[PDB]
């Protein structure tokens, strides 16, 4: 499951994309097939023993599911652990939107059923995603929808500092999420917020409250009176999509419906909706 050696034995090392609290992420090919890759560098803990790192590549291996980025395979370097993971040609959603533009409610729509596909999925197998937002779902050069990674519960890696960023850039977090170190808990109806947050984040090219210190949003959502957001234009969007982001964003996680609930809204159950609304969109990369 996990190769003791250096990944550069079976792949050639091409630019780094990107990084952040989940690790470096680099453009890579696989030197036999040829095939393009993307190879993750995670930092490791000192204390999780080889035991606690298996346990959690056996996690990465079995956490499968069409709308989630591939796991191929693992390596453990000097350290580091580097995870071999499905190359998605297109970056991110907010990769693309800021070159095209805001998306359209067709796209919006397609994007949101298919990462309430992965999300039903990563619920089903008792995980909280967590880090739902536009930057961490990926397009494909075929134009599928594939979160990122299954969320923040990877117990491996810089796991302290992945599940306190939010703090910093709260914005797509939930008012029961955004109640930090108080009392109550939360469950899994924090990704139903976040994925309405992201719809209006893909209609409008930021979240809501953007423009806000991110301790200035955490004051307001705790507040007795706060109200859900909205999307701004109300003539722009239909009532399907006004009613979507309605019920997404239910202040009281004991009323806001689950993933699969989700999955029969008039928004994301309409016919019509496939990969070719995002081909579209990545046709406007060109122009
Ligand atoms: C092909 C390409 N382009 N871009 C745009 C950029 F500007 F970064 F180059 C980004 C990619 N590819 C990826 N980038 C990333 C991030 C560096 C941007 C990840 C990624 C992996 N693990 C967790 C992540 C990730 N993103 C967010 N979280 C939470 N994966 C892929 C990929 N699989 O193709």
């Amino acid at each position: 499951d996990i190769f003791n050696r250096d990944p550069r034995d079976h792949y050639d090392l091409l630019q780094r994309l990107g990084g952040g609290t989940y690790g470096e992420v680099f453009k890579a090919r696989d030197k036999v097939s040829g095939d393009l890759v993307a190879l993750k560098m995670v930092k490791m803990e000192p204390d999780d023993d080889v035991s606690t790192l298996q346990k959690e590549i056996l996690i990465l291996k079995t956490c499968r599911h069409a709308n989630i980025v591939a796991y191929h395979g693992s390596y453990l370097w000097l350290q580091k652990l580097w995870i071999c993971m499905e190359f998605c040609g297109a970056g991110s959603l907010q990769d693309i939107y800021q070159v095209t533009g805001s998306l359209s409610e067709l796209q919006i729509s397609y994007v949101c059923r298919e990462v309430l596909q992965g999300l039903a999925y990563l619920h089903s197998q008792k995980k909280i995603h967590r880090d739902i937002k536009g930057a961490n779902i990926l397009i494909n050069d075929a134009g599928e929808v594939r979160l990122a990674d299954f969320g923040i519960s990877a117990q491996i890696g810089a796991e302290l500092a992945r599940r306190l960023e939010f703090i910093g850039t709260p914005y797509w977090m939930a008012p029961e999420v955004a109640a930090v170190a108080l009392k109550g808990g939360y469950n899994e109806l924090c990704d139903i917020w976040s994925l309405g947050i992201t719809a209006i984040e893909l209609a409008e090219l930021q979240p809501p409250l953007f423009d806000v210190h991110p301790l200035r949003v955490l004051f307001l959502m705790t507040k007795s009176g706060y109200q859900p957001p909205r999307l701004k234009e109300k003539g722009k969007w239909s009532a399907a999509f006004h009613n979507f982001i309605k019920v997404t964003l239910t202040k009281s996680p004991k009323k806001r419906p689950s993933a699969t609930k989700m999955l029969s809204h008039q928004l994301v159950s309409q016919p019509g909706l496939n990969r070719g609304l995002i081909l579209d969109l990545l046709d406007k990369l060109k122009n």
